[PDB]
């Protein structure tokens, strides 16, 4: 368990929407290396990052950011001005704060959480069209002092699919048991679902763990998400449970049966998951 | 600055009255209804007497959320206190602060953003009223909130912001810096999903943290559902500056088919940059 | 009527899925006796629950359970072997652990809060056709401290239908003034609700209830609800508001208008409800 450091620097990335296989729509951090979800990008707090966007598709595109702090001329919307036409690129560019006191005593709250970037101008001027087709991804944002976790999952519910995959496949993801784990959790489309996992609960505050005994934040194993909610949380591979293989999915019934399924393969230290057949899953 | 200790009790008359195009709406005087419903706001210990006045051609009620109030001003068929057409009823609302029960346990003060509306236009849970415009928006202040430069109301009934047409907004003004509360509710039969550009609150009962020990979440987006109400205040453009910036649901086809408005964040000598209507 | 104690015992109960009228399905303590939603299991952080099972229907059914620590062996799912065969046995092992600091550090968050179990293998995989039809239930695991209520009920927002009940027949829950009636709510299926109830309101945190005037947590009287949700509180009947037929609902307006409605019954001392008649 590292330890997020006070933030500051400016930073800077390339980033690129691209056409990919079967007819898809990624970001990606070099040309033929887009992904569904995008890359993740990580701050700290009082980090700036400059986004060096280049559109390689044959309509606009954009980047639209939730949660962190930009200016009216970064808002990657049609509407002022801030998408990129076919071919070309812009820099667009994202600030970040820590917490503190105001002049008129109140508390400023901080940049930090669990967020995310999307196209807003595919389709329609929503975005609707881009983030359908998997211009999509995670940011998180760490406070000075968060916990720095071994591996880090996007678990996207886009409309009936999680990003953007076919019906019941997955994605899985592998840990041993004791890793500290973090998901980022984002939600797209039109359907509101409940995101559950078996055998792991976390707490539904900024960083999924209680801070301490006097944290009132509720801890609970399925939580209610719609169309651009982003959440977080941070769980210790089969704390109290022990290795298998345990699924997540989302729990609206039909849901599950349509293929909004994955699991959660938490192996022993000699690498095996007793009773693991992918046969019967 | 900061609100007071409540305790005052206070009198208001309001009206039902059909409004342009069939809507029904609250008003503070004959004449004046408005979609949504004016704003009343108490300070905790407050007492309201709402001396209701029905102008419609059917029964009409007025119901609170969040608020103490008994039986008979539940505003329900069930406990008749609906009022005929042409009739008058006062309904008593009250409110009180939070303080320790002899069990140790606290016993939560009725703070909050709240919100009233019909229980009996159209069905028995007031259907057809509150689809209609029948609700408004009710605040209850602990002593020591901070009080806001303005507040605005945003309601996500079914397909509409406030029963407006597909992207007429509303939009809302105010200067970079002013501090600005806005109260949401939501009606009807869908869940929706409120984002506003360049602006986070935080998702606990004033939208403001504490301070260092909060653990309250910091969100820009909120799912919501019918007669789900929250509220927070924002420094309008506080890093970000001034400009057009949209407020949506952010469900695609919602925002797609005009859940979509506004917070234009004026600059001090009240220009807008980038602005082109 | 007290606060729960620590816990830290070894409890064993036994279960049994069955058919009831209606081809509706349900759990039971006892043959005969299954009840939608099935019965309340209530325990305190620490206690070990050995829930021994049988199917006593013509087709798999299991047990699985939110919140609570168990092996991938008590997953009750077909996927990973944990399902029971008609007429089976099996027994499923859940346990529950204090809250306290881990070996890295951080606080570890404790089994306590209002959950639920339901059947995982009835119609799909999925448990889409138990839980429809009734395989679905309350638990209630207690922190060290936590006060009791005098009286608990369920409800659970079932697709459109309040614990699996016709349009339009509550249920209806009795109290008197001034009792502390805890909820108990669950939603499963289709769709998400938003549960109201009149004269009442309660923190959107773990026990319903304000720790003190520094605890941040919501108060609210309308609850948005999905599939597999689980909260509960505690509520003084009456507070601030007295007797009366105090109405509880889904506030999504066409499922109160359908019959997603009951009333909470708060009874004057004397037995009466000012304003109600049957
Ligand atoms: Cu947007
Ligand atoms: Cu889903
Ligand atoms: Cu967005
Ligand atoms: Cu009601
Ligand atoms: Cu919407
Ligand atoms: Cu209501
Ligand atoms: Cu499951
Ligand atoms: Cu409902
Ligand atoms: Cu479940």
């Amino acid at each position: 368990a590292g330890a997020a450091p006070a933030g500051g620097e400016v930073r800077r990335v390339t980033l690129y929407a691209e056409r990919l296989a079967g007819g898809q729509l990624g970001y990606g951090l070099e040309k033929g290396k887009a992904s569904i979800p995008g890359p993740l990008i990580e701050l700290n707090e009082g980090d700036t990052l400059h986004v060096e966007f280049e559109n390689t598709l044959d309509v606009p595109v954009s980047l639209h950011v939730h949660g962190l702090d930009y200016e009216i001329s970064s808002d990657g919307t049609k509407q002022n001005k801030s998408h990129v036409e076919p071919g070309g690129t812009r820099t667009y560019t994202w600030r970040t704060h820590e917490p503190g006191r105001r002049a008129d005593g109140t508390w400023r709250a901080g940049s930090a959480g669990y967020w995310h970037y999307h196209d807003h101008v595919v389709g329609t001027e929503h975005g609707t069209g881009g983030i359908r087709n998997g211009l999509y991804g995670p940011v998180i944002v760490r406070r000075k002092g968060d916990v720095l976790p071994d591996a880090t999952h996007t678990i996207v519910f886009n409309d009936m699919t999680i990003n953007n995959r076919p019906a019941h496949t997955g994605p899985n993801f592998e840990a041993t048991v004791g890793d500290r784990v973090e998901i980022v959790m984002i939600t797209h489309g039109e359907y509101y679902h409940t995101f559950h996992m078996h055998g792991h609960r976390w707490a539904d505050n900024r960083t999924g763990m209680l801070t301490g005994p006097d944290d009132p934040s509720q801890v609970i194993d399925n939580k209610i998400c719609g169309p651009a909610d982003s959440f977080g949380f941070q769980i210790i591979a089969g704390e109290g449970v022990g290795a298998g293989a345990w699924m997540y999915h989302c729990h609206v019934q039909s849901h599950s049966d349509m293929g909004m399924v994955g699991l959660f393969l938490v192996k022993k230290p000699d690498g095996t998951i007793p009773g693991y057949d992918p046969q019967e899953h």
